[PDB]
């Protein structure tokens, strides 16, 4: 139980008179680990990476001050932020994560109420005056262009023709699309069903992981709601939510999701380059072949 011991130590060291009586791992990413401490607190942690926890903390603070909602989000009680180590702690939001299986046991009315809850939460968050967090802007198109330049400066010339063509074909679509020219607002920006918590009546009770959140295209928060995969509910779910949300071009939302999805293998390669992780470069290149050959 080595990781747990270390992180217990660090929590007690940086947070005076916080006492860890229990601690377990409840989640992880490639760069992070989350712990449930005293069956009450979530502690999210990471070591040296590529101002992440600073922003996420600022966003929680901004949202807890400004949202009027019964939906719970993390409320940061402990933080330690440095280049080499960042920790955020908050009381665990209780509930059951939404999944496709759970959704399929819900009555039609239950499903509608959950969809309305989501639409309402997104309408309220996207309608906030974000002046107070105006530094948290994210420009996805410009980010992609910069990543493309990094590719050109590093490994692009060693890729295969098939890989190059996939990339260039994406860049050509990026240049022709209009889906980055619409409304910008504060978005969750990783808005998948594994971040949505339900209460005992299958209503939306909490939303977690605003770690990628920022001021960005309004379309961003529909990308997973529109996704047809084993992990998400399905395209009709996102469509209905978009109709409830109102005043948004559904076809552009879908175009934006389709473009993000096409980018994925390239995003994966770029992550590998930036983090010096060859396995990610390989995985993304292989995925380009998988997509190219899908019939
Ligand atoms: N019940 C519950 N689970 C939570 C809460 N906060 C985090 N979790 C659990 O911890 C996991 C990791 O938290 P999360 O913020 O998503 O992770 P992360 O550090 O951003 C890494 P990634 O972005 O890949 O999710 C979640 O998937 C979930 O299982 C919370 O308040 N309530
Ligand atoms: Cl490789
Ligand atoms: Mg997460
Ligand atoms: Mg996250």
């Amino acid at each position: 139980a080595t990781n747990v011991k270390a992180m217990k130590y660090l929590i007690e060291h940086y947070f005076d008179n916080f006492k860890v009586d229990s601690i377990e791992i409840i989640g992880s990413g490639y760069d992070s680990v989350a712990y449930l401490v005293n069956n009450e607190y979530i502690f999210k942690t990471k070591f040296s990476t590529n101002k992440g926890y600073a922003k996420e903390k600022a966003i929680y603070n901004f949202l807890n001050t400004n949202l009027e909602t019964n939906v719970k989000i993390p409320n940061i009680e402990y933080s330690y932020i440095s280049d080499e180590l960042s920790i955020l702690g908050y009381k665990e939001i209780k509930g059951t994560f939404l999944t496709p299986e759970i959704y399929s046991t819900m009555s039609e009315e239950e499903q509608n109420l959950l969809k309305r809850d989501i639409a309402s939460f997104l309408r309220q968050m996207h309608g906030l005056d974000y002046t107070d967090i105006s530094e948290c802007t994210i420009d996805n198109k410009q980010n992609v262009l910069e990543e493309y330049i990094l590719l050109r400066e590093t490994i692009y010339n060693d890729l295969t023709d098939i890989e190059k063509d996939y990339i260039e074909s994406f860049m050509e679509r990026l240049n022709a699309t209009t889906v980055f020219e619409g409304k910008k607002c504060l978005c969750h920006n990783d808005f998948s069903c594994n971040h949505l918590l339900l209460d005992g009546n299958n209503r939306l009770t909490g939303i977690i992981d605003f770690g990628d959140s920022g001021i960005i295209d309004e379309y961003c928060d529909f990308i997973y709601l529109l996704e047809d995969s084993e992990e998400e509910i399905g395209t009709n779910f996102g469509e209905d939510i978009l109709r409830m949300y109102g005043n948004i071009d559904i076809e552009k939302a879908k175009e934006y999701q389709d473009i993000v999805e096409e980018y994925y293998p390239i995003e994966t390669i770029v992550y590998g380059i930036k983090n010096i992780k060859q396995e990610f470069i390989e995985n993304g290149r292989k995925e380009i072949y998988k997509r190219t050959y899908k019939d």
